[PDB]
């Protein structure tokens, strides 16, 4: 075929039920991260291809940046709380990683005021329950995948993608592969 196992995909041993259809982890301190989102623009462009009704999900990782990023977890469930992550991302990945001014909790949350989200309904949105909620179910979807690194992306919980065997000498052809394998997982 086309498509294999261990080439733009690998299947889990371990499928998780009630998986996100196509669930997307990341760090703000991921330079691999970075340049999925500000060069790449993988996100984007593997939504437009996904079928009619199925929709990507993206949860932020812990397990980079130490302190700092346990508070990007919960600004990111912030953001995915008020709907705000298209306003957000890039200031924060070039907060943390282009311009380094990103150092504390003040500094993330100058960020979401700079876009519109006013102080008091970020502080209200960062000591919910529902972020609470959110931070903790960020959590779980790690572990459940048993992730290990980041970028990484899983469709309806079973597969894996695996950019390293796609072709990596034209950044266009490997969004185009990247976001075609994840077409094709979606309706596997």
């Amino acid at each position: 075929a086309q498509y294999e196992d261990g080439k733009q995909y690998t299947t889990l041993e371990k499928p998780v039920a009630g998986a996100p259809q196509v669930l997307a982890f990341f760090s703000f301190f991921c330079p691999h991260c970075y340049q999925f989102e500000e060069v790449l623009h993988i996100s984007d462009n593997v939504k437009k291809k996904l079928p009619e009704g199925v929709k990507m999900t993206k949860y932020h990782v812990n397990f980079m940046g130490g302190d700092l990023g346990k508070d990007l977890t919960q600004a990111w469930a912030v953001a995915m709380a008020l709907g705000v992550e298209d306003k957000v991302t890039v200031p924060l990945f070039e907060g943390v990683q282009k311009t380094q001014t990103i150092r504390s909790a003040s500094d993330i949350r100058d960020v979401f005021i700079n876009a519109g989200i006013k102080g008091e309904e970020y502080d209200a949105a960062w000591n919910s329950f529902v972020v609470k909620s959110l931070v903790a179910q960020q959590e779980k979807a790690a572990a459940d995948v048993q992730l290990r690194g980041v970028p990484a992306m899983f469709v309806n919980g079973k597969y894996q993608l695996n950019p390293q065997g796609m072709d990596t000498s034209n950044m266009d052809v490997f969004v185009q592969q990247y976001a075609d394998t994840v077409k094709y997982l979606s309706e596997k």
